[PDB]
């Protein structure tokens, strides 16, 4: 008491259908905007022209981020060939990174942060699309859990990790996954480094790598002591569900080159829009 | 020396802020820890051997 | 509200006379003290011996700091000789520093800070004690005011500074002075430097100098266009009044050497107490 110096405006609204149009006539300066402020023109039809009444029942439900994202998309293709350089071992460990396929990636990168649960579907077959009576095991190996070093590895005992056993002939396996980041949300962009220290050019592959997005390894194998005679192709589809998103940003307008960064082909910088001869001719 | 674990917490050794902690303890319930199918046996019936 | 971490025991007493003594008998451990704490024994007569009742009316009024300090003491001796090296000029400018005389100085240095008003008395005469019909002018020249450069100096016009005109034959001149420091109190000890910068050995005379104690200059002259034939001796006495004091400290036990610092003769360090031959003999 003996010292006197020690004593968000915007909100939501539910709009199920597009706004309507009201009538007006031959009649305050609402046509000229001060776009220098960083605001979008609040001028509508009724201001610049004479209008009729239109009872607009067009629905806005399909543009809800949920209907936009909750569509299963390809995020990975894993192959286990029998003859070659890949894995004549009968098993494969895949670091989880969903940024290897553009269609989905570009959609997510529309936002800076995203939080959601997901439905993963596992479509498996031979490289030509044929199916055979082969038993498989998919296992989720969280960060810290021991990764299988072979098709015989004890890790396939899967006493605590979650594993799925399914035949290549059964329908696609399918499961639900919760929001697992240790942060409040996954983030497609992390303008920083994961650790302290000097950031010499040798460790610049560190830039942009966010541990909170690193969900571990996904392992798969044929279930047998002996090698399987079949080459295997596994396509993993992901369907986002129960999603929330923050901070929209410009959409990628240059082809993707790498999973972990926004590097672009500097010699061939594509223009966002097609070109024409003259500004006065279509 | 008694065989007891320190009943001293944050508020005792340092100045703290109020934190409304909603972290759930359901996953460490022995049921969620054990109710995960695990391999307990491998039985083989070969034809030649 | 959305954050929960953002939401003197001793007093005075009036004792006009010394505390009394009450009776006791042949009877809790009040004789043994824990002086390790930094406390003075709260054990009195009634605890260590059998006592009688004594109605003690001894007064504590004389030990009040006011009666202790409000006794005029010599703080300066200013001389204006006619034949010599001093001031055959007829005027003198004296920087005000009251630390040139021990009796008073030691008393004040009992405290660290002191605030008070004062009564200055000016006893003037010839060097042999004789008096003559000589007119004098004493003037207070505050910091910033122009100091007289001669007996004719315009500064003696004293249009704003306060001046006193008195004859060497009139009784001593006497005036009251207010508490003039720009600080809350004068301080006999200032453990620091007056300005910023490096404190090279060339400017070490700065250490301990506190501007808040520098009250300016005291000027005096004979009132005449012509030189006076009389040597003059001025003794200035000061009587502290309306005083308050803080933070008592050890009393000087070494002879004073300089006005502005506590330097002491290192080769001859005096013991606070006289000595004897044996610790078992008086
Ligand atoms: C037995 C079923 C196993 C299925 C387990 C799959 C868990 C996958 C969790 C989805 C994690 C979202 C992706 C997060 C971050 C991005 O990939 C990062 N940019 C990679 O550094
Ligand atoms: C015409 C009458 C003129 C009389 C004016 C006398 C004013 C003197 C004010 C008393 C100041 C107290 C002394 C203060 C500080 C000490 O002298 C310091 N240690 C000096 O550096
Ligand atoms: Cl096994
Ligand atoms: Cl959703
Ligand atoms: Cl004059
Ligand atoms: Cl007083």
């Amino acid at each position: 008491d003996p010292i006197a110096d020690m004593i968000s405006l915007t909100a939501l609204q539910v709009l199920p259908t597009a706004a309507n149009t009201e009538a007006s006539s031959h009649r305050v300066v609402p046509a000229l905007q001060a776009a220098e402020t960083g605001a979008s023109s609040n001028a509508s039809d009724k201001n610049l022209i004479e209008t009729r009444c239109v009872l607009n029942h067009h629905s806005t439900q399909e543009t809800a981020i949920g209907n936009f994202f909750s569509r299963a998309g390809l995020v990975s293709i894993i192959t286990m060939p029998t003859t070659g350089t890949q894995n004549t071992d009968g098993y494969v460990n895949w670091d989880i990174d969903l940024m290897g396929y553009a269609q989905l990636r570009r959609k997510c990168e529309l936002f800076t942060y995203m939080r959601f649960d997901a439905e993963f579907t596992f479509v498996v077959a031979k490289p030509n699309g044929e199916l055979v009576p082969q038993l498989l095991q998919y296992m989720y190996v969280p960060p810290g859990a021991p990764k299988p070093t072979s098709r015989d590895s004890f890790a396939w005992q899967t006493a605590t990790n979650p594993s799925v056993f399914v035949k290549m002939t059964d329908p696609p396996a399918q499961v639900s996954v919760p929001f697992m980041s240790p942060a409040s949300a996954y983030q497609w962009f992390y303008d920083g480094y994961p650790t302290f220290g000097e950031h010499l050019q040798a460790n610049d592959l560190d830039y942009g790598q966010c541990p909170n997005n690193m969900m571990g390894t996904f392992s798969i194998r044929t279930v047998g002591i002996e090698k399987s005679p079949h080459s295997i192709t596994l396509r993993v589809y992901m369907r986002i569900k129960h999603v929330r998103a923050w901070i929209p940003r410009p959409l990628r307008n240059q082809p993707y080159l790498f999973k972990t960064n926004p590097n672009y082909k500097g010699n061939d910088i594509k223009c966002t829009s097609t070109s024409r001869d003259k500004i006065t001719t279509l």
